[PDB]
């Protein structure tokens, strides 16, 4: 009876066995825009890609993720909120069974179709198992999906799905690169937070970008169609993968545009 997205194994039993799902410093949460305050200290974002290695991309049972090599100070995100530098580790995202949901923040109690959560950690504690121990270990650029024109960039992603579509399948997935997921615009949002899955642990600087990426009706329909299950166990479509937003408590949100 392990933790997924299931009436009897869903966010709202996470608790049981992390009780920090119900800490201070949770993830995701709405952003109320017009309470977000403008920090004029805000750095731009630094999004520095061009020399990512992507390896293998993995359906783990709850999302897939497209796995990087983080042995080197390659593909790095730097300023913005942050101190020092953080590596990409992987990307994955959240999604719905219907594009009227999937997204884990909101905004202004907004659902989108889908968010891409690009995951990076802190050099300074060595490895992700040490940065995740930290309060300022991990910063996740959180992308919007909404449906409407195709992400060309996201094609290569979608095509490999088919050979992932179960649990513990895996495929070789080398020379992606992420800048094809980013929007025009850098401007973002953010709090200090959590991760949004177990085991749920507050070490994440969240940088949630405003402009989202318009994907495709049939891009996010293959998406849909990867399962939860295992191969050759009854079928579970990886559908609603998302946590719902939790309590900001007193934490600011601090957006970095006019
Ligand atoms: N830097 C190193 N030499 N070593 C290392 N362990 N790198 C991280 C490798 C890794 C592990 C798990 C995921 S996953 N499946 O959680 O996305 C993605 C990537
Ligand atoms: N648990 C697994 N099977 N796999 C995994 N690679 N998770 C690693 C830890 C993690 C990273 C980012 C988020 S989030 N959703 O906050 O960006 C949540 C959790
Ligand atoms: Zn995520």
């Amino acid at each position: 009876h392990h933790w997924g997205y299931g009436k009897h194994n869903g966010p709202e039993h996470w608790h049981k066995d992390f009780p920090i799902a119900k800490g201070e410093r949770q993830s995701p949460v709405d952003i109320d825009t017009h309470t977000a305050k403008y920090d004029p200290s805000l750095k731009p974002l630094s999004v520095s890609y061009d020399q990512a290695t992507s390896l293998r991309i993995l359906n783990n049972g709850h999302a897939f993720n497209v796995e990087f090599d983080d042995s080197q100070d390659k593909a790095v995100l730097k300023g913005g909120p942050l101190d020092g530098t953080y590596r990409l580790i992987q990307f994955h995202f959240h999604w719905g069974s219907l594009d009227g949901q999937g997204s884990e923040h909101t905004v202004d109690k907004k659902k989108y179709a889908a968010e891409l959560h690009l995951v990076h950690w802190n050099t300074k504690y060595g490895d992700f198992g040490k940065a995740v121990q930290q309060p300022d270990g991990l910063a996740v650029l959180g992308i919007f999906l909404k449906v409407g024109s195709a992400k060309p960039g996201l094609q290569k992603v979608v095509d490999v799905l088919d050979s992932i579509k179960t649990k513990g399948k895996s495929a070789d997935f080398t020379n992606f690169d992420p800048r094809g997921l980013l929007p025009e615009s850098l401007d973002y949002w953010t709090y200090p937070g959590s991760l949004t899955t177990p085991p749920l642990l507050e070490c994440v600087t969240w940088i949630v970008l405003k402009e989202p990426i318009s994907v495709s009706s049939e891009q996010v329909l293959k998406f849909r169609k990867l399962n939860f299950n295992g191969e050759g166990e009854p079928e579970e479509l990886m559908v609603d993968n998302w946590r719902p937003a939790q309590p900001l408590k007193n934490r600011q949100i601090k957006a970095s545009f006019k």
